[PDB]
């Protein structure tokens, strides 16, 4: 902790020193390790950050802040509109936009260097509603590519965002769950100020600037220190894109604070908030007019990123824990746009979590918050699996705020909420010579940046949980090329191999190229599975879970609605494609009185009387709580017609998951944790279905030319309907409305069932690829 080592010569220096030796890097006032001069020599700020008439040809002053001299190009430390004030050249903002075919990098450059401009808080309807006050902004948006909005990982707060941003991983994957933390195993908490943030056991996966270093890539600094100025921030990349080519850092990463800190004092839109947005524009033009008289503007790719956006929240609309429980003071809560309920440690025996849950479960008419158990979280927040995650949650609804009583105005917006709400979204920008020249492209999700960053800086990525190859048609070249994963297990086609009289499985019946549009999907694991052909569907029935892994059926326009006659309600028929040891059985479900059944092809969308039969077949039998069977029989009798109706058809994809241990990865059948009384056969924890139909309305879903258009759900399978408040209603007052909250992506889906859609289409794999990202949030 040697102190008296001097900064000459070092200022940001990037190479890290260890003890005994002083660090003069942007990250030794965080660790306090610095020089005893480096404030002096590094942080200097007489004469500002512009140039003026005056100063043009200066004498070289050490104390200045940046230079006017004519030595200041080839040293890479002048202010930024020195060739603009002193050399009569433009600002880059006023340049037309001119397309990079090919980076214009000067002799040396391996690759074109990759900016990250992080700007926090900075919400997607900025773009267009802060346009006038934003010049430097808009030309990189118009003329660069962009998404009109990015989504961001939940909770929509900094530090797990900007981790997933840096990773490619889900907070739950990489370890930073929220801007405050409770490790139990560590028994230590993680706060936005504090130095315990500093240690690196909370910090998992593999960030860019580590992936980079590991390949042989140079990685600038990716934090910076707050007492270090934006302009010193921007002039320090500047200098660093200076060096000689065998000590220049590839990837550099800028942030501002800004327009977040405003946001939550004065709102998303409050007035005040015109000044930090002309703020954030003027150091984009810096930067920029800074590449251009280094004359890297038409070399560096450059990545205008948010975070997160900003809600409308007051203290007004606060709900009170106070105001449901007794034992307020005898919980711990993380407050706010969500809430995380812990029991305080000593001398709290009495703490039970079901009272809890139940206390906060629908008790206000208009309550603003919904408890949750995190294993019933919605499926795409994969927010479950880390012990840093309290296992009860509170959604909050956006506009509100939850505290524990009215002892705990001065804030008038906030972020935290559902990562599908509309004020939560971000932005994206990607301008430079391997983004494509004025391109829109649709939105998508911030942990899909990482694999692209590897691709625009030549490296291999760590795994994460972007889809490499999804985000392809932002780029004009370095593209990935992807592959569809190898098929592990091939299926049997069964033949009729069995007698009807062989079947004693407790059952009783009074019986006496359209279907599978994009292939079969793919098996990924290893297993026993049969495909099943039918009038009305297809199914892949799997020999282990004793029922199909996939049912997939077609459902035109045209499609007629039948119910289920009186005389076929309870019927139940041997499949003799598959033996009775493989099958399902009615003495099972007679003998669990918690558990009955459903059926995965609709019975209600038969074809035919006679087509009717064999959606009564065991092989389409799958588990079911009678209050789950009221959302299953009202998706399938109502919801899927309706779908069909309104899409031009459709094709169906539906299946059971088992993830007991909320991973949001398939279970093997030794993590099944429940089955159906004194039987084989395992109970899902939720049912999928991928609808999908023609982008071209025009075209039916089994005649479709062009781009496919898709929407997919994973409904938590449930004893109890308590999620939705209005269950006790009929069906179309709340089954729907459960349904959009438990949207998922099909990607989500392949994760939990260890299936590959898609196989067999007219598209690019690169566009299957963006199709299975898409997730239908219904905002
Ligand atoms: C989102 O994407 C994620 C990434 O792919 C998916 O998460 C992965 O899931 C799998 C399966 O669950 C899991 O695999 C297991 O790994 C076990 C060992 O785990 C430790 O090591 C890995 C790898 O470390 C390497 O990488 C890191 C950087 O990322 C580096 O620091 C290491 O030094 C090491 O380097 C080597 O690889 C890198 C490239 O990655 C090279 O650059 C380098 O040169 C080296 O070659 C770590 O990632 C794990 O990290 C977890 O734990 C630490 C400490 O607690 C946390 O800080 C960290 O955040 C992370 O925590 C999360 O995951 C754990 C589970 O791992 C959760 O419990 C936790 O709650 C968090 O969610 C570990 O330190 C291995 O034993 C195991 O083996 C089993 O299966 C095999 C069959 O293959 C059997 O033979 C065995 O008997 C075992 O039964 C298995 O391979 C990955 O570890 C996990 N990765 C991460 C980052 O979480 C995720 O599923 C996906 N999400 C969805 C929904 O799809
Ligand atoms: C002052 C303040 O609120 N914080 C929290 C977030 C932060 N982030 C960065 N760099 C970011 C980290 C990162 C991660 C990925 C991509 C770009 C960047 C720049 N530097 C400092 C700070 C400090
Ligand atoms: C739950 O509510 C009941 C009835 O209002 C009350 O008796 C009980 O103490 C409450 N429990 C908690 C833990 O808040
Ligand atoms: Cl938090
Ligand atoms: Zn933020
Ligand atoms: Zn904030
Ligand atoms: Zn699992």
């Amino acid at each position: 902790t040697n102190t008296s080592g001097s900064c000459k010569g070092r200022c940001f220096e990037l190479q890290e020193v260890g003890p005994p030796d002083c660090r003069c890097d942007n990250l030794c006032k965080s660790y306090s390790s610095c020089c005893h001069d480096f404030d002096e020599l590094c942080l200097k700020t007489a004469r500002g950050w512009e140039c003026t008439k005056d100063r043009c040809g200066e004498v070289r002053n050490e104390e200045n802040a940046c230079h006017c001299s004519e030595d200041c190009l080839s040293r890479g430390d002048c202010c930024t509109n020195y060739q603009v004030v002193c050399k009569g050249e433009s600002h880059w903002v006023d340049d037309d936009c001119e397309e990079i075919k090919v980076p214009e990098c000067p002799a040396g450059f391996v690759r074109p260097p990759l900016i990250i401009f992080s700007v926090d808080g900075f919400r997607a309807s900025y773009m267009k509603k802060g346009s006038k006050v934003m010049p430097n902004i808009e030309k990189l948006r118009s003329c660069g590519t962009h998404a009109p909005y990015m989504r961001p990982v939940y909770p929509t707060k900094t530090f797990p965002n900007l981790y997933t941003l840096a990773t490619g991983l889900y907070p739950e994957s990489h370890g930073i769950v929220g801007n405050s933390m409770y490790d139990p195993v560590f028994d230590a908490s993680f706060h936005l100020r504090g130095r315990e943030k500093f240690n690196h056991r909370w910090w998992g996966g593999q960030p860019l600037w580590i992936t980079a270093t590991k390949q042989g890539v140079r990685a600038g600094t990716f934090f910076w220190s707050v007492s270090i100025p934006h302009e010193r921030r921007i002039l320090t990349i500047l200098q660093w894109l200076s060096l000689p080519d065998n000590e220049r850092p590839s990837v550099y990463a800028f942030y501002s604070e800004q327009p977040d800190f405003s946001g939550h004092k004065y709102g998303p839109f409050g007035p005040e908030m015109t000044n930090p947005l002309r703020e954030i524009d003027k150091t984009v033009g810096q930067l920029m007019d800074g590449l251009k008289q280094l004359r890297l503007h038409r070399c560096v790719n450059v990545i205008f990123v948010g975070d997160h956006g900003m809600e409308d929240v007051t203290c007004d609309r606060t709900e009170f824990l106070s105001n449901y429980l007794t034992n307020v003071d005898d919980i711990t809560l993380v407050p706010g746009t969500l809430g995380r309920i812990r029991a305080k440690s000593i001398n709290n025996s009495k703490y039970d979590p079901k009272t809890i849950i139940a206390n906060l479960t629908c008790k206000k008419p208009d309550q603003h918050f919904k408890p949750y158990m995190k294993q019933h979280l919605p499926k795409r927040l994969h927010y479950a699996n880390n012990r840093r995650i309290e296992d009860i949650h509170l959604l909050v609804d956006r506009r509100w705020h939850v505290a524990r009583k009215p002892l705990d105005c001065f804030f008038q917006g906030d972020h935290g909420f559902d990562n599908k709400v509309n004020s939560m979204q971000t932005v994206f920008v990607g301008y430079g010579p391997t983004f494509k020249y004025r391109t829109k492209v649709p939105p998508f999700e911030n942990i899909e940046l990482y694999n692209v960053m590897c691709d625009l800086l030549g490296l291999k990525p760590a795994p994460n949980n972007g889809t490499h190859g999804s985000l392809n048609h932002l780029l004009r070249t370095n593209t990935f090329r992807p592959t569809m994963p190898d098929e592990v297990s091939r299926p049997n086609y069964p033949g009729i191999m069995y007698l009807q009289s062989e079947f004693d499985l407790g059952c009783t019946c009074d019986d006496k190229e359209r279907h599978l549009l994009y292939g079969r999907p793919a098996v990924l694991y290893r297993t026993s599975y049969d495909i099943l052909y039918h009038t009305d569907f297809e199914s892949g029935y799997s020999e282990i879970f004793l029922m199909p892994l996939w049912t997939s059926y077609t459902i035109s326009k045209q499609a007629e609605v039948s119910s289920i006659p009186e005389h076929l309600t309870n019927c139940v028929r041997p499949d003799v494609r598959v033996s009775p040891g493989f099958s399902q059985n009615c003495l099972a479900y007679k003998n669990d009185k918690q558990m009955s059944y459903g059926f995965l092809f609709p019975p209600y969308l038969s074809s035919s009387p006679e087509a009717k039969y064999d959606a009564f077949l065991v092989t389409n039998m799958v588990p079911m709580y009678p209050a789950f069977k009221r959302v299953w029989a009202y998706f399938q009798r109502v919801l899927v017609k309706k779908y069909a109706s309104e899409r031009n058809g459709v094709n169906v994809i539906s299946g059971p998951i088992f993830d007991y241990n909320y991973d949001g990865l398939r279970d093997t059948e030794d993590e099944i944790k429940q089955y159906v009384e004194g039987s084989s056969i395992p109970v899902p924890t939720h049912y999928y279905s991928i609808i999908t139909s023609c982008l071209d309305f025009t075209q039916p879903a089994d005649k479709c030319d062009g781009p496919l258009s898709v929407s997919s759900f994973i409904l938590p399978h449930r004893p109890d309907n308590d999620e939705s408040c209005n269950s006790s209603e009929d069906e179309s007052k709340w089954v729907e409305e459960l349904m959009k909250m438990h949207t998922a992506r099909v990607r989500d889906i392949e994760h939990l069932t260890g299936l590959d859609f898609y196989r067999k289409t007219s598209r690019s794999y690169s566009e299957i690829l963006t199709l299975k990202t898409y997730l239908h949030t219904y905002e």
